[PDB]
C-alpha cells in the first residue's frame, strides 16, 4: 500500500486476527526506507497499541531481501520461545502465500542466514 | 588466531568448557571471510564432532559487525528456547570481556536489530 497516513492506517486495522500488518513507506526517512504494521489483542476488549518497525533502508536491504525479512522476523525475550507476530497481510491472505514466491531457497560448515529481531 | 589447520585447531579444542572457540581465517574463500570454531560435550565421554559456522565476508560484516555478530549469535528450533554457545574464546575469557569493548552501545517505532542464527 506505501502510502497511508498513521491515522487511517490504524482506521483499518480493526480488521482481524491480532497478526495483521501492512506495508508502509516511512514519511520520516529521508533515504526512503519501507516499514511494515501489525496489531494485537491488549485484553481490555477492544483494539491494541498496534505496533510498527523501525523502518528498513537499502543498508539493511542489501545484506538480506524484504521478504526474508518477514518471514524470520521474532521478537524474543530472555527464556522465553519466540513469536512471529505476523499471520495475514492485508485482508486476509497468509503470509506464507502472498510473499510465498520471493522467498530464498525453500568436514562441513554449519549454516547461517541473517535475521532481524526485537527486544 | 587467524591463521591455523584444522588439525591442530581440534586438537587444541580438547581444552574447556563446552562453550569454547577461536577465530580463524577461511582457507576455502577467494573473498576472505573469516569464521569461528567452538566445542561441545557429546555424552559419549570425550570430545565433540567440535562446530565450525560458515564463514563471514564482507557482504555480512557490512550490515552488522563481526562483534555483534558473537554477542547474540544463536542456533535455534522449532519450538525450544534458543542456546548461545560461545562463552569462553581461547584459554579462558569470557565473552563479555574480550570482546567487550566493541560492542555497539550497551507514536514511537520499535528497536529492530540484526543477528545470525543457525538451524
Amino acid at each position: 500500500m506505501g502510502f497511508i497516513s498513521k491515522e487511517r492506517e490504524r482506521a483499518l486495522l480493526k480488521d482481524q486476527q491480532p497478526g495483521t500488518f501492512l506495508l508502509r513507506f516511512s514519511e520520516s526517512s529521508r533515504e526512503g526506507a519501507i516499514t511494515f504494521t501489525w496489531v494485537e489483542r491488549s485484553q481490555n476488549g477492544g483494539e491494541p497499541d498496534f505496533h510498527a518497525v523501525e523502518p528498513y533502508t537499502k543498508k539493511e536491504l542489501s545484506a538480506v531481501t524484504f521478504p526474508d525479512i518477514i518471514r524470520n522476523y521474532k521478537v524474543m525475550a530472555a527464556e522465553n520461545i519466540p513469536e512471529n507476530p505476523l499471520k495475514y497481510l492485508y485482508p486476509n491472505i497468509d503470509k506464507d502465500h502472498a510473499f510465498g514466491k520471493y522467498y530464498s531457497r525453500p568436514t562441513g560448515y554449519i549454516k547461517t542466514e541473517l535475521i532481524s529481531v526485537s527486544e
